[PDB]
Order: structure tokens, then C-alpha cells, then sequence
């Protein structure tokens, strides 16, 4: 009629703090529509290598989307899903309903250049205006690498340093106003050529099925705006009584595999969860009171023990912006060059498919592919033991692993913690036997192997003597407890002593050629890689 406005959704999937959605709404006075418009194009919203569980979580998130836009305004308002190519679907679009701007939350990895670039040129043939929003991070990630230099902090520390210059993050925006906003009926014919979803599309629908197993789901996950916004309540809550209790109990401290899907990683991944609104919520909650205890080595004053979870996810996010190579090592100026063995698919098969014989390793991987979540402490000993502290794998097979089944699974920040765990080779502390080693850690994470049984079932029968190295029991041992070494539970597929010394040597032998080490993703210090295992000393 008028025209109409479109909020494009890639990430930034909710409705509160979404600068671009308001710039959308800004013409409601002047009866300019609103179509919400989200584009299966094979990539957008990590779609590209995708397995079921994050498509499950992504359909999850745009049916709220969806319920949220009829709530507000009576039916009146829907979530139009098309599948196809994006400057396709926009141009004509534009020929049924005149557009007069289309707005996004910044895709700020270099992965989104072509795509919205594309869309760029698109809006300057059809005088669209183009409206982008720095959204889905805490700060502008340009101003943070202005601001150091033109180059990106390698370091978290000299990250923290940056955005101590700068300053505190902007608030999150005003919730929008949907309930008076007008939507369009677009024809029928035309909803037929663009490929319109009549309704929301199972993962079967793109041929994505169950996993390399399948059905050891324990805890399952509900994606969508609403749900982040309980997990945030249920999380401050949680941080309330702590704030007033003055610290945290020594449970609350410590590693809980056993747990539930309370995190909030891929609610953040997909933008169901504004990063500012958790920063700032748990800023004002913190506010102008002076602590004392601390948090895993950090101070609770402020809430820095949590605000700064939300900086190493800034920070990874931001080392990878004008990064086209970030997730390879070749070509890659701020990841170390390693000489890795070359791809050995036996040992990397093994990887993926939880069965490498060492129980905590298999555990997890197959946890990873049941339910797509795996606690940062499991995802720091299957990293290491995939690369120098074990199979001596370049990090770039695990990254292509994580992308498809994590639930999460942030190009820049799975990316960069890959990097940042397996290829710091000056990190003296990182090949100790406090991170290499999975059957130690496995004593600590599930002293009763309850973790290990859950997801390794065959291992069931087996006691806790020997539930954590099942090749101790003898012949006659692994008969009894129905669990032969070699049969029903594989052999470990590498010695990890001869492994791990070998690993040791090459990283001793690549620093004393480097001598001085080029400018590297890598820990700050020692007490940096004490806080990111969650080591006990
Ligand atoms: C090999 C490896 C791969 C990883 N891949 C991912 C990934 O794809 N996506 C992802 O969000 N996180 C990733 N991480 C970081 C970490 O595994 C998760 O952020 C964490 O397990 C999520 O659980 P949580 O929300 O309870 O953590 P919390 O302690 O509650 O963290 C709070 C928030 O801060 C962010 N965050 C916390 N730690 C880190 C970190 N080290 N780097 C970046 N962000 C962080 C999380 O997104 C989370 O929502 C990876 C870590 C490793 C070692």
C-alpha cells in the first residue's frame, strides 16, 4: 500500500534490544508495514554445516519469533520464512510491496560479506535504504581494533585494556511497540513462486536427521526468545541471593557436568538473548557494592565473574572481523603455524564418534552428538587430546566437528578457542598432565563414572574401581562385568604417555626456532590458562 519496512532476521533473533527492529518501526506513523522476513539460503543463521539439534534449535527460535509477532497485534502479525536466495526473494518482494528499507543486525564475521554485500548493492539499484546494526556484540568490533591500533587484541588481557579505553557497552534499547504496527497480505501466487513456508519446516524438510548414534539424549534443549529470557531470570535469581549472601557456595563453584541446559550459549549465538541486556542486568544488579570473595580466582565486585564471560566472547568475536582465514591455520597472521600430522581419517573417526577407549573422551564426544552441549572443561580436555595433548590432529578438523553439532557454535568463537587451547606453543602450563590428562580430570568432573555410564553405556556394568581405565581389569574382570576391551569397549586408540611426550618435544623444539614468537592468539599469562580449565590450584 504505503510501502513497507523489513526486519531481516539472520541472528538477533527476539524482539527486545534490537535497534534494527525499532529503525523498521520508526515509520509506523507514517503507515509504512512491517515484514518480518527470515531466508533459508543454505547459510545464514549457520546453516551451512548444520546438524539436527541446532536446526531444531533454530526452528525453536523462529516459531517465538512468530508467536511473539501474533501476541502482540491479533493474529495480524506473522514471521514470513522463504527458502532461496536472499537478493531473489528481496527484489521481488519489492516488485509486490514497495520497500522502502531493509534492516539487519550486523553480521559481523567475514563469512557475511558476500551475503549482505549482495543485499548492499540491491538497495542502491532499487533506492532501498540499508539500515545495519551493531547488535549482536557488546561493542563495535571496528572500534575495538580503531582503538588498538588497527589490529585486533590477541589477548584477552590486552583486550580488557582496549575496552577499558573505550568504555562501559551501550545499553540495551526500548522494547518494541508491535501492538499498533500494520502487516501485509502478500498475493497468493506470489507466496507460491518465492517459496514461502505455509507453516514453520521440521530439519527433516532440508534433509537433516538424527546424529552419528542418536537417541542418548538425557537433557534436551528449547530454543526461542522466551526461553532465553527465563534462563536470564533463573541466572540472576541464582546471582541474587549470592550478591546478597555475599559469595557463592562451594558447590555453585564448582564444575557440574551432571547438570542442566541452564546455559545460555546458543541463546546468545542465535541472538535470542541480547548480550547487552546480560550485560547491563547483571551490572545494575552488582551496582556500587563492594565484595570480597571470589569466583573460580575472580573478583565478584560488579559482577566481573560473569560480565567477563561475555568478554571472551567479544573478544574471539573481534580477532576474527577483517580474519577471512580465521578458522584455518594456512594464511591465518595471528594463528601459530604447527606441524600438525597430516589428516589421519582412522584416528579422526575415532574422534567424532566417542570411541577413542578413554572413557571421559568418549563421553563427551557422544554427548556432543546426542544432545550438542558440552561443558567448557569437556570441551577443553576432547580439544586438547584431539591436538597436542594427544592425537597431535590439526585443530581445524575438531573446529568443522564443532560447527556442525554444537548448539552454540559461533564461527569466531569456537574458531578462536580452538586456536587458543591447541596452538599456544609458549603456554608452558598448557601441556602439564592437569589439562592433558582426561583420566585424572575424569576422577574429578564423575569420581562415581555416572557421567561415563550415561553416555557410554557399555561401561554400565562396570564398577567405579574401574569405570575411568576399564583396561585394569583382568580377563577375567572384563568377562564378568559383560565389557571386553577390544569388543564391546575399543582399545585406546593411542598410547597418551609415549603421545604426550612426543607432543611435548615438538612444541619445546618449535619455540626454541622461533625463539621470539610472532604476534599469536594465546593466553595472557599463566593465571589466565589456570582460570579457563577451571584448574584447581
Ligand atoms: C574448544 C572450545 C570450543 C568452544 N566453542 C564455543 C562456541 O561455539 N560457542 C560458544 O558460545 N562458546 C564456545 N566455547 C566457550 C565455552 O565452551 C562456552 O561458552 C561455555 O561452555 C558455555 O556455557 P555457559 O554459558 O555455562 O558458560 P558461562 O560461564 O555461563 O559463560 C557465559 C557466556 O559467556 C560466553 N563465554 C563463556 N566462556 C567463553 C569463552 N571461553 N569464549 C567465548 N565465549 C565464552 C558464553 O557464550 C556464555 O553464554 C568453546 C570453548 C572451547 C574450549
Amino acid at each position: 500500500t504505503r510501502g513497507a519496512n523489513v526486519i531481516w532476521f539472520r541472528h538477533g533473533l527476539r524482539l527486545h534490544d534490537n535497534p534494527a527492529l525499532l529503525a523498521a518501526l520508526a515509520d509506523k506513523d507514517q503507515g509504512i508495514a512491517l515484514i518480518p522476513v527470515f531466508i533459508f539460503d543454505g547459510e545464514s543463521a549457520g546453516t551451512k554445516n548444520v546438524g539436527y539439534n541446532r536446526m531444531r534449535f533454530l526452528l525453536d527460535s523462529l516459531q517465538d519469533i512468530d508467536d511473539q509477532l501474533q501476541a502482540a497485534t491479533d493474529g495480524r502479525g506473522r514471521l514470513l520464512v522463504f527458502e532461496g536466495e536472499p537478493a531473489y526473494i528481496f527484489r521481488r518482494l519489492h516488485e509486490q510491496v514497495r520497500l522502502h528499507r531493509i534492516c539487519i543486525e550486523q553480521d559481523c564475521e567475514p563469512i557475511w560479506n558476500e551475503r549482505d554485500e549482495s543485499i548492499r548493492s540491491l538497495c542502491r539499484e532499487l533506492n532501498i535504504d540499508f539500515v545495519e546494526k551493531v547488535s549482536h556484540t557488546l561493542w563495535d568490533p571496528q572500534l575495538v581494533i580503531e582503538t588498538n591500533g588497527g589490529i585486533p587484541p590477541l589477548t584477552y588481557q590486552m583486550f580488557l585494556h582496549t575496552v577499558q579505553i573505550i568504555g562501559l557497552p551501550p545499553r540495551p534499547t526500548a522494547d518494541a511497540r508491535l501492538e499498533d504496527a500494520t502487516f501485509v497480505e502478500l498475493d497468493p501466487e506470489f507466496c507460491r513462486s518465492l517459496k514461502l513456508f505455509e507453516q514453520l519446516p521440521t530439519p527433516e524438510h532440508f534433509n537433516v536427521y538424527g546424529d552419528n548414534m542418536g537417541f542418548l539424549a538425557k537433557i534436551n534443549w528449547r530454543g526461542g526468545e522466551t526461553q532465553a529470557l527465563l534462563l536470564l531470570d533463573e541466572r540472576l535469581k541464582v546471582e541474587q541471593h549470592a550478591f546478597e549472601r555475599g559469595f557463592y557456595l562451594p558447590n555453585q563453584a564448582l564444575p557440574n557436568i551432571h547438570d542442566s541446559p541452564k546455559s545460555m550459549s546458543a541463546h546468545l549465538r542465535f541472538g535470542c538473548l541480547s548480550v547487552r541486556r546480560f550485560y547491563w542486568s547483571v551490572h545494575d544488579l552488582f551496582k556500587n557494592v563492594q565484595l570480597r570473595a571470589c569466583v573460580r580466582g575472580v573478583q565478584m565486585t560488579g559482577g566481573a565473574h560473569i560480565t567477563g564471560q561475555l568478554i571472551w566472547r567479544e573478544y574471539f568475536y573481534t580477532m576474527s572481523v577483517n580474519n577471512p582465514n580465521y578458522d584455518r591455520m594456512e594464511g591465518n597472521d595471528i594463528c601459530l603455524s604447527i606441524p600438525w600430522a597430516k589428516p589421519n581419517e582412522n584416528l579422526l573417526q575415532s574422534w567424532r564418534l566417542g570411541q577413542t577407549g578413554f572413557p571421559l573422551i568418549d563421553g563427551a564426544m557422544r554427548q556432543l552428538l546426542a544432545e550438542g552441549w558440552l561443558h567448557h572443561t569437556l570441551r577443553n580436555t576432547v580439544a586438547t587430546f584431539l591436538t597436542r595433548g594427544g592425537l597431535w590432529q590439526s585443530w581445524e578438523h575438531g573446529l568443522q566437528h564443532f560447527l556442525k553439532y554444537l548448539l552454540d557454535a559461533d564461527w569466531s568463537v569456537c574458531a578462536g578457542n580452538w586456536m587458543w587451547v591447541s596452538s599456544s606453543a609458549f603456554e608452558r602450563l598448557l601441556d602439564s598432565s592437569l589439562v592433558t590428562c582426561p583420566v585424572a580430570l575424569a576422577k574429578r568432573l564423575d569420581p562415581d563414572g555416572t557421567y561415563i555410564k550415561q553416555y557410554v553405556p557399555e561401561l554400565m556394568n562396570v564398577p567405579k574401581e574401574f569405570v575411568h581405565e576399564p583396561w585394569r581389569m583382568s580377563a577375567e574382570q572384563q568377562e564378568q562385568y559383560e565389557c571386553l576391551i577390544g569388543v564391546h569397549y575399543p582399545e585406546r586408540i593411542i598410547d597418551l604417555s609415549m603421545a604426550v611426550k612426543r607432543n611435548m618435544l615438538a612444541m619445546k623444539s618449535l619455540r626454541n626456532s622461533l625463539i621470539t614468537p610472532p604476534p599469536h592468539c594465546r593466553p595472557s599469562n599463566e593465571e589466565e590458562v589456570r582460570q579457563f580449565f577451571w584448574l584447581a590450584d
